[PDB]
Order: C-alpha cells, then structure tokens, then sequence
C-alpha cells in the first residue's frame, strides 16, 4: 500500500553485502560495484518482462493495428532502458583500477555465462547459440521457445501485399527494377564524358548483382548458410516492402517496429563496446588471476556481426529504388 | 563469491510484487512502475553512501589535497548518478495515464525515506518504523554538507589578517577599480552614456556594500537570501577569484560540483512534476484536490536550493588586472 | 556538387572574427563564444524551416493521416534539435567568468536574437527586413492557432455523428453518481468524508469544461489559451490515444508539449549559465534587470501549450469512457 | 558589436543553398542535410582551434601545473563537443532514405578525404591514415587550393598530439635514475611480487589450482618482459602493436600508479581525456557508418559498389585508435602494497 512496503524496500535495500567490509579491509567503491550491477539486473528483469509480453503478442495468426501500437510502445521503452544502461558504464568507470584490485579477491569467475538475465535477453532476442535447476530450465526454455527474431519473421511473411492473387509486390518490384536499370543504361549511354559513361555502366552492373542476391532464392539461401543473412526469403520480401512504403499510414507502424529492433540490436553492441573498454581500463587485456587474455578476447569477439540478431534489417536500403520507380499502391 | 550470490539476486529479484496481478486485474505497466522506483532507491542508497563518506572526510580540522581529490571524485560520481536519475523519468512517462489509473487504487499516500535523507544530508532547510525515525533525526542533527562546506570555506588559507589578508586587499582593489571607472565615465563625451555608467557604478557600490558590511550580509541571511556565514562567503569568493591557480583549482571544482548537484536535484524535481501532470493532471480522483501538485511546484523555488550563495558569486567579480596578486 | 562547394565552407568558415584578436589582446575562449552562438543560429534556421513547413501543412481544411505522419516527423526532429541545443550550454560554461570579462567590452546590449524571436512567435509565445520578419511572425497564424483550428475539426465531436462531448458529460454524471453511492457505503467515517470532498473537487473540475462560461473566464484570466472546441478535441484525442485513428494526433500533441518543455529547459540552463558568468548583475549591466527579465521567462505565461499539460485532470477510467461507434 | 554583426550572421546565414530548390524540384530534408554538416564543420573548426593551442602549449621544455590545468580544460571541452557531435547523427537519421535519394544526384563523391577539417583533426591528434584513392564518374582535385594542400602537409609533418604527449611523458619527474628512479624500483617490486606469488602457489593443496596459478605467473612474466626488455617493446612498436617510445610508456605507467597523488592527478586526467577523445571519435565513426547503412545500405546507385562502406568499416579498427598504449596500461598494474612508495 504505502511507498516502502509496496516497493518491498526492506527486502530490496537489504541485498547489499560488501565482502571487503566483512573481512575488515573495506573498499568504499565496492558499494558502487554492487549497486551498479543490481541496477543493471533490475532493468534486465524489466527488459525480459517486456520481451516476453511482445513474444506472446507476436505468437498469433492475426496481429492487428492496436496490438502493433502496443508492441511499438514496449520496444521503444526497451530502447530507452538500453540507452540508460549504456550510460551506467561511466558511473562504474569512476572506480580506480587499484581500488577494484583491492576487492576482486572476493569475486569468483564464471564457468558458463556471466549473468543469467543477460543470457535470457540474448536468447529471447535471437542471439545465435551456434554463432558464439530453475536457472537451467530458464536457459532451456529461452533456447527452445520462439525468439523475437523468429516471431518477427513469421509476422513479416504474412505482410499484406506479397500475395500473388492480390498486390503481388515481389513481381511488380522485379518488373520496376528491370525498367529502371534499362532507363539508367540508356541515360549512361548518352553521357558526353567517356569516363562518366563507363563508371555509370559499371555501377548499373553492381545494382544487377544486388538484385540477383534477392530475386534468385538460391543466392539468398547461400547467404543465409554463410551467416550473411538470417531471414527467410519471404520475411526479407516483407521487410523490403515495409521500407518502400514507410510513408504510408498502413506501413508506418510496421516500419517503426523494424526500426526499433535495429535500435535495440545497435544499443546492445554499444553496451558490449562500453563494457569491454571499461574492462580494459580496469584490468587491461590480462591481469593476475585472469590466466591470460582469453576473457578480454572473448568480449572483443562479441562485437562481431555473428552477435547482431537483425543484421538483415541494417542492409535493407541496399535494395531501394527511387520513389518514381516504386510500384504504386492499388487496394 | 559467484555473480548471483555476491549480488544477492535471490533477494533483489524477489522484491517485485504487482498488486494488480495479485487481484487478477493485471496492468502490464505496473511492473515498470515498480522497477523504475526500485532503481531510484538503489541509486539513492549509493548517493547517501557517498554523502556520508564525504561528510566524514569534511568533519576534520585539516583537509589535505589527497582527501580533497577523493571528495571531488565522489561529488562528481553523485553528479553522474543524478544525471542518470533525471533520464529515468522519460522511461516511466512511456506508461499511459489510463494504465496508471487501473492500478493506482493499490497505492496509498515524506514520500521516500532515502530521498528525504539525501535532502537533509545535503542541507535542504527544515525551516524553508523506529529505524526510519532515527535516520531522519540523525540527518537533521548531524552536520549537513552545507554546514561542513562552510566550516571548510571559513578555514581557507589566504583569509587570515596575519598572512595573505585577501579580504582587506579585495576591498582596497574594489575602491581603486571603482575610482578608475568613475574617472573614465567622467570623460564620456555623450551625457546619456556618462549618466548610465555613473548609475551603474552606484549599483556596484551597493553590491560591494552587501559583502563588505557584515550587518548587511547578516540581514540577507535572516531574510533567506543567503545561507553562508560571512567568512564562508569570503572563502568562496576567494576560491572563484583564483580558480586558474593550482592551489585553488580542486577547491573550486568542489564548489562547482556542489552547484551541479543542487541544479540536478531541481532538474529532477521539474521532470517529476511534468510527469505527474502528464499522468494525473493538477488533480484527480483520489488526490483530494490539487494540494499535492501545488506542493511539488513549490519545491521548484530557491528556498529548496542549498548552495544558492555559490550561484551568485560572479556578481562580486572584478577583472584579472584588479585582483590582488598571489604572494606566498 | 563536391562537399566544400555544396556546403559553401569558404563562406561559412570565414564568418568568425575575434574582436579581442583584432585589438591585439586575444582571449582564446572568444572563439568558443562565437562558434557556440553560430551553431545555435544554424539550428534556429533549421527549426524555423521546419516550423514554416508545418504551419503551411496545418493551414489546410483537410489534414489526412499521411500529412499527419510528416508533421509528427518534423515535430520530433525539432525535439531532437532542442535537446542538442540544451546540451550546448555546458560547452560554453567551460569558459571562465574572468576570460569572458576580458572580451565582453566588444559586445553590445541590444530582442537578443532575431531567429529566436521568430521561433517564439511562430510557436505562439505571448510576449527593415528584420522588422518585416517580426511583423509577419506576429500577424501570420502561429502553431498555437493552427493546432487549435485542427483540434476544432476533430472527427467525433459533431452532434450528428459520434457526439463525443454529450456522451462524455453523460458518462461523467453516471461515474460521479456511482462514486457518491460507493462513498456513502464506506464503513470508516473518515474515508467516507474524504471521498465525498474529493467527488466535490471532481465536480468543480468538470464544471470548468462543461460550462462554457467557466472555460471563457479561465481563458480571460490566462489559465487557458485554447478555444472551448479545441479543448474538447484535445481531450477526445487523449481518451482514445490507444486507437490507431487517434495515435498519431496524440503523438502530435505530445511533441508540442515536449517542444514547449525543452524551450523552458533551454531558458533555465541559459539563466544558470548567465549567473555563473556575470551573477545577477555586473559592470555594464546597470543593475539586475536583465537577470530578472530572464527569470520571468521561466513562468507559465511563456509556455504556449499550457492547456495540453493539464488534459489528464479530466480523465475518467477506461470502463467509463464512451466506446467508439463508426 | 551587436549580436547579428558580431556573429556575422549576414555571411553565416547566407551559406545554405538547396540544389533541389534551384532545380525546381525541392526536397524539404535537403535543408537539414546542409545545416547538420555545417554545424559539424563549425565544431570541427573549434576542435582544430583547441588542438592547435594545446599543441603549442605542449611544444615547450617546461610544462607547469598552471598550463597543465589549461590543457585539461581544453581537452575536456573537446570531449563535450565530440559527445555533442555523436548526438547530431540521430538528427540526420530523421531524414528518410527515399528523401535522400531524391537529392543525392546534386552531390559529388570526393577525390580523397571527405572533409578537410575532419582530416586535419585526425592528423593533429595522430591518426595513421590507410591509402584509399577511388575511381569516380567525374574527376575532381584532392585539394581545392595550395592553402588546403599546405594545411594537410603541415598537419602530417608538424608534431601531432600523439608525439607531443610522448615528449611530455618522457620528461615525467620520477623516472630519472639520480632521483626517484621509478623504473628500477618497479622491476624490483615486480620480481619480489612474482616470487611471493610462486611460493604461495607452491603451497596450494589442490593440484589444479597450483598449476593454474603457476601458468598465470608465467603469463605475468611475459607481460613484464614486454616492458622491462626494451628490445621486446621496440619489436611491438615496429609491428604496430605499440606507438609510444619506451620512455613515454614508462612515464604513462608511473602516472597511472600514483593517480591518487596530487602531483600526478592532473597528468592522469590529461591521459584520461586523450583516451576519451579517441573513444568518442570511434563512437562517431560507428554512428556514422550505421546512419550510412540506414540511408544507402552497403551500396547504392552512384556508389560504384560497396568499397565506400567497407572503407568506413575498416576505420573502426585499432589501427585508427591513436592512444592504444594508454588503454592497455592497467595490464602492468601491481597491488598498492607492492607499488614503490613516493620519497621526495
Ligand atoms: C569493474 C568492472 C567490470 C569488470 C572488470 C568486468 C569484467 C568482465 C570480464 C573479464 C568478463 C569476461 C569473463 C570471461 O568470459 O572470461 C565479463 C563479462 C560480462 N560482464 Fe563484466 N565487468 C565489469 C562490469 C560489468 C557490469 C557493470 C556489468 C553489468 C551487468 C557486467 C556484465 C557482464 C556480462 C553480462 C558479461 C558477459 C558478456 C557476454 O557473455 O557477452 N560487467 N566482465
Ligand atoms: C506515475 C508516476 C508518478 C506519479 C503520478 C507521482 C506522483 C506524486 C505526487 C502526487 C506527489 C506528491 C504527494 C503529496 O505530497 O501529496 C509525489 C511526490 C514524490 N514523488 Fe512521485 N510520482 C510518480 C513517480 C515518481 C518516481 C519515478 C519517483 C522516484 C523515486 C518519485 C518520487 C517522489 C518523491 C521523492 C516525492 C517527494 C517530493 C518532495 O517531497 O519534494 N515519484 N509524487
Ligand atoms: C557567456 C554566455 C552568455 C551570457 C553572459 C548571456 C547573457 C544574456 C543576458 C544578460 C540576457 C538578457 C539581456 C537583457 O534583456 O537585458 C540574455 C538574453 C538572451 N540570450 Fe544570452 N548569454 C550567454 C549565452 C547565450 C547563448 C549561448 C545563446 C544562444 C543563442 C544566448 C541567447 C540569448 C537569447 C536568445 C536571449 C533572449 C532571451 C529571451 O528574450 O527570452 N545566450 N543573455
Ligand atoms: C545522409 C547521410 C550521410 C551519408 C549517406 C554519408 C555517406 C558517406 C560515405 C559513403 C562515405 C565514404 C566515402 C568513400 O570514401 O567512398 C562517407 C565518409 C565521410 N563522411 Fe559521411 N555520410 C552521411 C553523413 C555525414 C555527416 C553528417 C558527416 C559529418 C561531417 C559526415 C562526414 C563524413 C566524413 C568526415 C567522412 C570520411 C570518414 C573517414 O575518412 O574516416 N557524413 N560518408
Ligand atoms: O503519490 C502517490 C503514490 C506514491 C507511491 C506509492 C507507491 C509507489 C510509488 C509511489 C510514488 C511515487 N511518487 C509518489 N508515489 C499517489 C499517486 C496518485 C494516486 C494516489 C497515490
Ligand atoms: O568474474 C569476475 C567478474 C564478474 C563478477 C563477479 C561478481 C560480481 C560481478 C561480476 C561481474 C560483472 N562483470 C563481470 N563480472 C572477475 C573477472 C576477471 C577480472 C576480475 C573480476
Ligand atoms: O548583451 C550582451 C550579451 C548578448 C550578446 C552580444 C553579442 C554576442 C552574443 C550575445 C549574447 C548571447 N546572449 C546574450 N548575448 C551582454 C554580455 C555581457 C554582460 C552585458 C552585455
Ligand atoms: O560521396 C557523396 C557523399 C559525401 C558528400 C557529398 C556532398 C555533401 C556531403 C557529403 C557527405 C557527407 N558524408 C559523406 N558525404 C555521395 C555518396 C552517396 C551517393 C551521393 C553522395
């Protein structure tokens, strides 16, 4: 009912135990170390709570405009929380390496993941397991149950406009590309400067390779096997269609949903980068007790594209054609 | 020892109880409401922990350069935490007023014990559960940062009459400077510009009278316009004059950070009152009128700023050439 | 065509003239003073360009969903620029008061900025080419006026159609009647009395919007700015913000409040910087009138969309809100 | 004297020319594109002005506490400007790719570097530039005039902040053999510390823990060999793994060891701000490449392939970080009790 009881502050504010104080050698900054991590864990619980509710709203055949608005609200809220978590790094960087060295003896390393909740966030978003008892159950369920990556793909596959009997976007798009590149060739052929004519013709050939990568499903499949793409061919067609008509009321919220998924992915990378810089400022690439630089090198490897979930969304503008060449909406 | 046990996550992650879920009318955003407030409370505990350690380092006759550097580090850390707490407001503003309305029935009407402890430990004026009562009493009786900073400022080397005797040299330089301004204003060809400069010199005379006459300073303190003792104000003025000097750079950074903290608390108060109005307007069903909203608006006044004196210091400044040069 | 020519850098990067350097007494921080102000003026030109395009899109009888989306994009863009301009204040605060004192003799007293005044007038703040710009910004419709005209044409308010306002008064009457009966059966006498006094406060709140004479009196007094019908439209939008048809109109109102709030945050940060630099008064200021004027700009008399900030005062729970028909 | 004349607004506010408006096909967002870039260029001029003044204060034999404080103020000011410049990227991301596509035809690619001032900042800090030189539709000059070529040449030949900071670090009081003689006391403390670790590891009851600690002490030995053997340090500098001279690194290490001491607190803050500047430039590069990809993907019509996007991604490597040596300093740290106590 009242503030302190409602928020269970007697339990929350009783979870801070400084081991350097227990051992009669107190390091003042150990309190900061505990609070910073606990604030991260409170916000990780919030992100998991948001992610699970979004996963449940996406696990349905019909996703209406009303539910789409609520998914956008929750994804945007996760973006704000992640921005706040990135800003928590300079607060811990205020602790000197020598002060950290005076209490790191009371800390034990991890045999698997560092944080249970951080791993649950990674798995629920769609971070690849191959591209790397209640707690074991949580990890198993996060690996077996559909991730946001998979659920977003199912939603994109059912994008209205892709059906052959209806708007038939994909065929109209290949048709428009052919006419657009034909017009570019004719315009390039009339270039008075020979150098500019040759450059434009080579550039039109680069566009042809780009369109082959999406219009030939076998080329798309090879990129998925290679790890360059993750989306199914139909999820990519839906995602491309959404970027083309983002100005249209019917596609603005679906587009904002995709934009926010990219923002979340990008903010997780920014957290990883800020964390690895803080780690290096505290203990360098290796220190006494670390057994070499394997911990630091592992953190650096998490900065690769193998860890980005919605890599496909970042490249969508490669396939764009100008407004005048885009197939006009019928309905 | 390991992560989860060291951070006591079994206790920390078991303090979130949604009352709308318990009553089987769940409001999804109630979880955000709990987590946002709990993150504030964790950082309030950190600020109190920092403030108590700074208060202890300041409760000493000698405050050396090494301890000054550590106080500056901890005050700067509090500034970073306050900036993060101001940024937590837009996250809660993401909850709609209608969603909040669906769970506010489970909430009952100081608001936060730790927030009040921060106010008292910093020096927010009282005139302007047994463990909780004890904490409030100790925060009111024990010296606040406002009082301890004043004691530190009073012992500023350079103020003593036997040594550098800054205050007397400063009154002497002001007289010399204002005399030169008068002579320059007397040679102004345009009568209107001469009269403007002469009226302006007269306003400077009143400004300096407010600090060079201790009775005028005392009256301003009684009125609530100033908080500092006359000697703490002399020390603070001296520090701003020589901030570029190595000897005064860290004492100046200490004052700057106290102002930053004061300013950030006001920014939190403003962002909180805007969020409150976005959620329930000036009054709503269950508020009993607009008294709560009006109280929050009154916390935005200068009566709630602790180091009001520090913000006005530049009013007393004279140019570099007129400042008494350091001897030693 | 190429970068430097396209951006006219030969002209842009030749507009920094340090007067302390010209007089052979250089103050290094004078360069920062010039660049900071010039960055503000570049962004003020961008905000005016955005505001003028939004004013033109709002000066139309029909404002469809497609145009509403574009207005939201530009308003959100202005919010991001204002946040950036608030962050430019600590950069200038890095200059010391003594360094500023060494070059402020080359500065003249003076509105301060033409573009800042144009932004205030184009938004709707109630305070020869430059004089013409000021006159046109005062005579031509401000965003405050154009948003009111848009709110007045909110679909749902017409008596022949959805008739929101009448259904809303009807729902309020039934809701407050139910609250009275519930309060009458409160077992604790203290809680019964508190709830009854609280319902009376709600009655006064609803009288302020359901009686047009009470609304008109609040507008004359300065407590409100909106016409009665603009306020009905704004209230309706906040009630149905979860509905796809009202989400973008609501986001438009939200962004107007954000802009208003960010201008106040800039004013507050500017007045703190001013006090850090020259206190409440200094040599050349002729007293504290300049500082007191800046402090008065922090009042609600300077907020344009004050009406939008109070809208949640009129809210009733989801179950009591008239359901959408169409 | 008055606002508009002092700031030369008649000249400043007359530099915005939308080419889509000139061609009678106006794209509203083209105005944003011009202003954003012009705000970057104004702040680049400010950073260059700050960097040149810091370079001049560092190009002296004696750098006193008063000047050290002023250098710290200007480096900190640059950090605030860089943070503001990173925040300018989301403002331009507000322009849709299709709107950008409607005016990119009026833009020409560039012969060499994109911005003269951004290159001057890189060179003045100490960035080691790669190679580039790309084929374009129509050729253009790398330098607009001999004054721009001269600026680039002077920024490459004249001492960068990287070089001047090294000279300052080389003269760190405490390194001289006749005085505090830090380096010898430090090697001596490391020898005793590692000897104590060996004896403690030898008494480990569990064999697995004993072998882990002994293998870990061997890794520490290699770490200390990389700084106590000048030939190993020299090899790392030739390889590109380090940039600092051996004596500059000794001074930087000494400063991190005694950062709590008043005499070393401002020299340490100076190093910290150099790392912050380096880190913020990388953050700008990352945010810029994400915006580029959101606008035109990895390649688009007019780009001639993905070489431009791949070049920008290559600027995110450690080869572009200037003060890489400063980021690793904590690798060499020993506990407080093992650090040689200050004498004087
Ligand atoms: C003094 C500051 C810190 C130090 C020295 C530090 C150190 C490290 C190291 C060495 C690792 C790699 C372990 C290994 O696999 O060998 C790691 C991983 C990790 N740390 Fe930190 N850390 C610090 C602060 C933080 C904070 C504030 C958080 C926030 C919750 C955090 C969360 C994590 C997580 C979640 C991982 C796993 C990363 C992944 O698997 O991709 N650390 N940390
Ligand atoms: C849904 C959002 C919120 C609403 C509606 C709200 C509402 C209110 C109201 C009405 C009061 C005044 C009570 C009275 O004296 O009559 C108040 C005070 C207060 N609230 Fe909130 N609040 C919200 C979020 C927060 C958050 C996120 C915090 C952070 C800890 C917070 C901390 C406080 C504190 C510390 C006070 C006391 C202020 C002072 O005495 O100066 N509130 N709030
Ligand atoms: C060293 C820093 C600054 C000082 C000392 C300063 C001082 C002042 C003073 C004293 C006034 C009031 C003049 C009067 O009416 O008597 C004023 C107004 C104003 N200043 Fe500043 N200022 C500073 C920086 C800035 C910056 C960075 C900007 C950005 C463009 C700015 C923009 C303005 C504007 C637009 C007004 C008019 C405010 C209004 O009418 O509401 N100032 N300033
Ligand atoms: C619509 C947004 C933008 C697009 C599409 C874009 C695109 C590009 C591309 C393709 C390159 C590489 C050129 C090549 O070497 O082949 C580049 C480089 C560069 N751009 Fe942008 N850019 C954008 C905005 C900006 C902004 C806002 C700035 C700020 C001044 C900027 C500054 C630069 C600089 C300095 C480089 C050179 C980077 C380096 O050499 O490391 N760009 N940009
Ligand atoms: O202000 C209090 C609620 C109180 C509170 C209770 C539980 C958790 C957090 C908070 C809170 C935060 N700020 C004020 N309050 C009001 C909020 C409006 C409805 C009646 C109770
Ligand atoms: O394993 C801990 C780090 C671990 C940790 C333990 C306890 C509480 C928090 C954390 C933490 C946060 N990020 C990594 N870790 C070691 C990792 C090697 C350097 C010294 C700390
Ligand atoms: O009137 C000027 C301030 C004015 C100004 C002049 C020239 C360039 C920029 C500015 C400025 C910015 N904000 C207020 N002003 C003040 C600045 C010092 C104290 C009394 C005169
Ligand atoms: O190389 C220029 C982009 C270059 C540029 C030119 C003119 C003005 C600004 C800019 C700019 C900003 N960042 C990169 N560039 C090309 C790159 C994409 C196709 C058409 C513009």
């Amino acid at each position: 009912k009242i503030y302190g009881e409602y928020l269970m502050l007697d339990k929350l504010l009783d979870a801070q135990c400084m081991l350097s104080e227990e051992d009669k050698r107190p390091v003042h900054d150990e309190h900061l170390f505990i609070i910073t991590h606990q604030a991260y864990e409170l916000w990780f619980k919030q992100i998991i709570f948001e992610f699970d509710s979004i996963r449940d709203m996406l696990d349905a055949e019909v996703i209406d405009e009303t539910k789409t608005l609520e998914i956008v609200k929750r994804l945007n809220r996760v973006v704000l929380i992640l921005k706040l978590l990135v800003d928590q790094v300079p607060i811990l960087e205020t602790m000197t390496p020598l002060d950290f060295m005076d209490f790191r003896k009371y800390l034990a390393p991890a045999s698997g993941f560092q944080s249970l909740q951080f791993r649950l966030i990674e798995n629920k978003l769609g971070v690849l397991t191959e591209q790397r008892e209640e707690a074991r159950n949580s990890i198993r369920n996060s690996e077996k149950d559909p991730s946001l990556l998979e659920l977003v793909q199912r939603w994109l596959e059912r994008t209205p406009g892709l059906e052959e009997s209806g708007f038939n976007f994909w065929a109209k798009f290949q048709e428009s590309v052919d006419r657009f590149l034909e017009a570019q060739v004719q315009s390039a052929m009339e270039e008075p400067v020979e150098k500019a004519k040759n450059y434009r013709l080579m550039d039109i050939e680069k566009r042809r390779e780009v369109y082959r990568s999406i219009f030939d499903p076998a080329v798309h499949d090879a990129l998925v096997r290679r790890g360059d793409r993750r989306f199914s061919h139909r999820a990519l067609q839906g995602a491309i269609m959404i970027t083309f008509y983002r100005d249209e009321p019917r596609f603005s919220q679906p587009h904002q949903l995709l934009t926010l998924l990219m923002d979340i992915d990008s903010l997780i990378t920014k957290w990883r980068y800020n964390h690895v810089i803080m780690v290096q400022r505290m203990i360098g690439s290796q220190q006494l007790g670390t057994g070499g630089s394997s911990g630091y090198q592992y953190l650096r490897s998490t900065l690769s594209d193998r860890y980005k979930v919605f890599l496909d969304l970042f490249n969508l503008s490669t396939f764009l054609i100008p407004r005048e060449a885009i197939p006009p909406l019928d309905e």
